[PDB]
């Protein structure tokens, strides 16, 4: 019900060279499970060997036959032997492939869903719960292949033997004193998990007075206190020294009930084993046959109280990304968008954010192709949010979209926006070159061509008078750059895409008078036969515009060019004249 | 020469009741190395008794007198044995006793240098190498004394035997054993410490650029990548897991040497020992008090791998903090001050805070007692710097400060700021309730005292509104109350002080012109027979004062009453003009 997703992560999927070394990982887990009933056996066939007196011929061939058993086989958990580490040497190119699979299954998704950046408020909290659910998948299946059941089938065949061969009293020895020492392992661990969690509470309460009085030492000193604080430090450093006793004095009574429960079982065991040598049923060996094999055979079932936590942690820890990968885009779009002249209309578009508000209510315009619009009126008026509605980030709620007479929520959305290109109102760059910020527009571009249309842009002289040259860096999101240099650049990049449709949120923010119609006679070389949407507070750049659109409260009042608007009389003329003086 | 401090920390120095359990702990370690030569030995011996036949009723009292000395002595170091943990239930309250008074020793020692924080910038990073200078004198006293000491005296009371008993020849294979087991453990561990710090470098490298293609979804969709940034965060992460394979295959060559060294020490010692049995030099029980002393031998050689870098690492964390507490105090104070009037003098005071600027220049005033001086002018001019050379925060370059004819570089520093009360600028409050924000002044005042001087703070009113009544919180630094029910709470305070002499740097800038009179004429009937120094930019206050001094770079330009520069015409009265209108 819930392993059945987890063994498909076991078993690689392809790439044949990997299905090969699962093969032999699983088979030298069965060799490591046949060397601890042959180490042993070997052991007391040794001890008999001497005893009868053997000659020295016949008896250094089946010491180093025991001794090259031992190298084979393990020793303890410390000194991991030659068959084990070698399925460690070779399962690294196996959760090699299942922490590259996994981990560019979701990051290829993060992409894909919509404009709600991932179903998180926050990328530092979606990241995390991503990363640390590739590290959880990995470590659960080794855990269980190669950790607890190895251990739990080194029992029973450690049961079905001193059953066959010995005496079967045996047996049941092992099977009682086993079983307790797990349920006396399993009970304890989760009685002391409420001692420290109620630990690490109050210690970040005891250091969260050393800190607040030394964040002001400036006001310590007016009232004279200096010894004050000092008297109650030492009675809430008490109170956690009560805290911790209750946690590292219940750990003893850990060991001492796993001591002393293989103490019994390995008493009642052994003087059984000696009155039967003595009744001759058994001989010498058959003594150091079961003081051998029980030491080995408790020390796998210690580390099952480390594994009953960081199994039980991966269960909810793992859950948790495998409905991440089940949210739905919701935004999905069909035949590719046909290009041909760049007509942009709206029909009686409504759209809001979150149904409180109507955000924009009934826009509707026609923009010729070859033609400027103009987009004016107040901060959070719905001027940057027409522009996410023609590069479809939305949906709308009613009305039509239309460019070339084709609805774009009809063709595929990945081939709408390859004909238009928009500037960002505020411009974030990647943490590299800035000759690859530049080039990010149209990626197949050469170095030449990156030049020709970063002077378009204006910035072609203020890189020169870098060190470096083209290839100095921006830092994260452009910030080692400028206000205005970071911008220059994201005019550039939209120069190497050449859309058909341009748009332009902020285009003159950061850049003074000089600079603008440097770029804009610039641009108007470039924005001679395609479709322009500019949007700008300052009112002397659209002043030579096809269409000035004004927009309060996302309801257009009045619409025309300028010579148009000054003469009415209206609330752009209104707006004209607080300008200038 | 750097042992000798840190073994006056192992022995108490005081409360013999804690000066018994360090030799009761330290003769269950002398116990403790008598067990792994008698748990041995009673094994050989059991064995030959089963060879010679003996009879059951001398036998079943030499294996209960075995199995009791294997609960007692521990088993490996998965199961530790009665003798210890009982040395680990009892030096709980010693590592307790180490842990509260060094941690008492220099947070009651950061608090008595200077006003310059603690000798560091910021006091989350002096913290820091405070609690972990503490967790590292315990940690270091811990392994050397029971980790150490006892495993290489274990491995040299295990070469005189085998010296004594055996054959001579077995003591020279024991200590070529270990000594090779330990030189290559030490070698190959500081060769993967280059192997593991390249790898914490590229992996934060990698998790670097999947955050920055999130932070920004914003701009990735405009240039349609979408699958650019998964075709180099797989080449980040391939480039990733070739760096990560050399830290994982160079423990696999660790595990490798530590096995056939001792692969080899017990193929050379078991097989000389079966020749010595066949020679009838040596009997049966021989051969297995050689096989099993030397498994308990090797293990506790096997944690000194990882306790070469954890002591290694507590001597640069430990140093650390032996000259923090060798930082001189520098402004230190001698009889007490004989306050009894309150006659405060200034002649020709100079300071400078980093000696690039004289702050203070020539500053000189006499104030009789029971006067109200006040100070005015710009921002910047050195008007509460005035007010922390009075309290002695710092001290003086030139000139004398006289407080009734006695100088407050001469008395104590701790008896001439109990006279002296001064409400700060921005004021920060405890993280407690408020009624022990303002009986923090005088400590052993009632409840009936309290609530009789926030009567004239002008907050009493305020606080029978609010829930809880008094004792409700502020949370950290006042932040929950408000910018003005902060700030009365600071002249509630020094109130309940009743100081000789009242300071008041800032007391109206977050109160409105209705409360300062309110409490203006309310401290008049407290500053009545008691002198005050007022400094406020509003300056209606200061009107009915005694004297003003106007400070403008550190200079006093002009002083007097408050008719004398009006009529003047000086820079006061055309700071006064200009807040008229």
């Amino acid at each position: 019900r819930k392993l059945r997703l987890l063994s498909g992560y076991l078993w690689p999927r392809g790439s044949p060279a990997l299905q090969l070394v699962v093969l032999i990982c699983l088979g030298l887990m069965g060799l490591e499970r046949a060397l601890n009933v042959l180490v042993p056996i070997f052991y007391r066939n040794i001890v008999n060997l001497l005893t009868e007196k053997a000659p020295w011929n016949s008896l250094a061939w089946t010491v180093t036959s025991y001794v090259f058993l031992k190298f084979l086989q393990g020793g303890g958990t410390g000194s991991t032997g030659f068959v084990s580490n070698l399925r460690t040497f070779l399962w690294i190119r196996v959760q090699q492939f299942t922490s590259r699979r996994v981990e560019l299954l979701i990051f290829s998704h993060l992409h894909e869903l919509s404009l709600r950046w991932h179903l998180g408020r926050r990328t530092g909290e979606v990241l995390r719960i991503a990363d640390r659910g590739t590290s959880s998948v990995t470590g659960l299946l080794s855990y269980l292949v190669f950790n607890v059941i190895p251990t739990l089938a080194d029992i029973i065949i450690g049961i079905i033997y001193f059953s066959m061969f010995f005496n079967a009293w045996f047996g049941l020895i092992v099977f009682l004193c086993m079983s307790l020492y797990l349920t006396l392992t399993i009970v304890v661990t989760e009685w002391r998990t409420k001692f420290r969690r109620a630990m690490n509470t109050q210690e970040n309460a005891t250091r969260a007075r050393a800190v607040d009085s030394l964040l002001n030492f400036e006001t310590v000193k007016y009232y004279n206190a200096e010894s004050y604080e000092v008297e109650r430090y030492r009675e809430a450093i008490i109170k956690y020294q009560g805290l911790e006793w209750k946690s590292s004095a219940s750990l003893v009574l850990l060991n001492q009930t796993q001591n002393l429960v293989i103490g019994l079982g390995l008493l009642a065991g052994s003087l059984l084993c000696a009155y039967f040598v003595t009744e001759q049923k058994l001989q010498v060996g058959d003594y150091v046959l079961f003081g051998t094999y029980i030491i080995q055979l408790y020390m796998p079932l210690n580390w099952f109280g480390t594994y009953y936590r960081m199994i039980q942690t991966n269960f909810i820890d793992m859950e948790n990304m495998f409905d991440l990968l089940k949210e739905e885009t919701e935004v999905k779009d069909a035949g590719p968008l046909r290009f041909q002249k760049g007509r942009i209309e709206f029909e009686n578009v409504h759209f809001s954010y979150a149904d409180g508000r109507e955000t924009l209510q009934d826009v509707s315009f026609t923009v010729m192709p070859g033609q400027t619009l103009a987009l004016v009126g107040p901060s959070g008026a719905g001027k940057s949010t027409i522009l996410r509605l023609l590069f479809r980030f939305y949906d709308i709620s009613s009305g039509c979209i239309r460019i070339d007479g084709q609805d774009i929520s009809q063709v595929t959305q990945a081939s709408l926006r390859s004909h238009i290109g928009v500037v960002p109102q505020d411009t974030v760059l990647f943490n590299d070159t800035i000759a690859d910020n530049i080039r990010y527009g149209r990626v197949t571009a050469g170095n030449d061509e990156v030049e020709a249309a970063a002077q378009a842009a204006g910035i072609h002289d203020a890189i020169m008078a870098f060190p470096e040259g083209y290839r100095t860096q921006v830092g994260e999101r452009g910030l080692k750059l400028s206000g205005g240099e970071k911008q220059r650049v994201a005019i550039a990049r939209t120069i190497l895409k050449a859309p058909g449709i341009i748009l332009l949120d902020e285009a003159t923010s950061a850049l003074d008078t000089s600079n603008e119609r440097a770029i804009q006679a610039s641009l108007a070389k470039v924005c001679a036969n395609r479709t322009t949407i500019v949007v700008a507070h300052r009112l002397s750049t659209v002043v030579n515009a096809d269409q000035i659109l004004v927009i309060k409260d996302g309801c257009i009042v009045e619409r025309g060019r300028h010579e148009a608007l000054l003469s009415r009389g209206g609330v752009y003329a209104d707006m004209w004249q607080l300008q200038q003086g």
